């Protein structure tokens, strides 16, 4: 054929009314994109995916609207052919860019907090290039096959060319839409979900580790108070010596250095079989420790926490983005009572709200 009419079917009556929220929403998000870019115009990953999730938002935004609002206002709904195949792609294939793009910031947010070290060292602009150029390849690759499937076979009731839609014009499609949808946005939840248990996991040990150390200096430290032997002394200060090298070490600096001077002064004494200048040394350690060890550890628990809440943001756009999809999806299988003009406006406010929602939070 030549050209396609499109049609809001059941709301065929008022029309200019529906179009004022599409138009804000494409303008909002069109500024919001526009000022996140001109930003940057800060150079860290992070910033880089999120540079290219709003660039690719944007491009799919501004490929949608102009034709609704067209439809809406002028009237004139006709399509070409070749428009409604570029329109496809181009949804399908900046769509599963989208979603590489959020698995991408997923894995740089597991890196940074796993790794506070190696941040730099691991992710060099190369490699980020490199994973970027995979996932849009990647893309476009498992979006190529449509408009030729499509190929290989006159009123829409939509207001944009959906490969499902377009379709009805069938057991055999379906199965592989269903496949690309579990390896560019099935594969993301999981993956996502394993960067996310991996990092909570995290918090817990490095925590639990030097609580144990607090708890292990406080017990043992009782011991030695509570000491009557030569032996035990010494055994329970190069136990403390250790413990002392590890918390340090793991990290109020000197205060590390003057509890091992003062560990160090008690285990000389210790040496030349001497039980109470041991004792006493042992109890004036306790002061400084008193003195730098109730202030580091106060700092240390509210220090882990932090980095857990730079990954605060990221969960507000994977919540906006994919369970709108999984409303879709339960409405685009399970809703028949409800009239198809109600189906439209949930697909369209489905696409559209996540180009709205995403600048605003970033």
């Amino acid at each position: 054929p030549s050209s396609f009419l499109l049609v809001i079917p059941g709301l065929e009556s008022v029309h200019i009314w529906i179009s004022i929220p599409f138009c804000a929403m494409y303008l909002i998000a069109l500024l919001g994109n526009s000022t996140l870019l001109f930003v940057i115009k800060l150079h860290e990953p992070m910033y880089y995916f999120l540079a290219m999730l709003a660039a690719t938002d944007l491009v799919l935004s501004t490929s949608t609207i102009p034709k609704m609002l067209a439809i809406f206002w002028f009237n004139l709904k006709e399509i070409s052919f070749d428009a409604c195949l570029t329109q496809m792609f181009f949804i399908h294939s900046f769509t599963g860019m989208e979603s590489g793009v959020l698995l991408a910031m997923a894995f740089d947010r597991y890196v940074a907090i796993c790794y506070p070290l190696r941040y730099t060292t691991i992710l060099t602009n190369k490699v980020i290039g490199k994973i970027g150029m995979a996932v849009v390849l990647r893309a476009v690759l498992l979006v190529i096959p449509f408009p030729f499937l499509l190929k290989r076979l006159n009123i829409i009731p939509h207001t944009y060319c959906e490969h499902m839609g377009v379709a009805k014009l069938i057991k055999v499609n379906i199965i592989y839409g269903l496949f690309v949808a579990l390896l560019i946005v099935g594969l993301d939840v999981i993956l996502i979900a394993l960067s996310y248990v991996l990092i909570l996991r995290a918090a817990r040990r490095q925590l639990a580790d030097l609580e144990d150390n607090w708890e292990t200096l406080n017990d043992n430290l009782k011991v030695i108070e509570k000491a009557d032997n030569a032996a035990q002394v010494k055994d329970a200060l190069t136990k403390m010596r250790a413990a002392a090298l590890d918390a340090q070490k793991a990290t109020f600096r000197h205060g590390f250095d003057i509890l091992v001077g003062q560990i160090d002064d008690a285990l000389k004494l210790a040496n030349e079989g001497k039980v109470k200048e041991a004792q006493a040394a042992a109890e004036q350690l306790k002061t400084t420790r008193n003195a730098y060890i109730q202030k580091y550890l106060e700092r240390a628990r509210s220090t882990l926490l932090k980095a857990l809440s730079t990954c605060g943001s990221h969960i507000c756009v994977i919540l906006a983005f994919y369970t709108p999809a999984f409303f879709s999806f339960l409405t685009h299988r399970f809703g028949h009572h409800i009239p198809p003009y109600i189906h439209i406006l949930l697909a369209n406010l489905y696409l559209l709200v996540p180009p709205m929602l995403n600048p605003i939070i970033y």
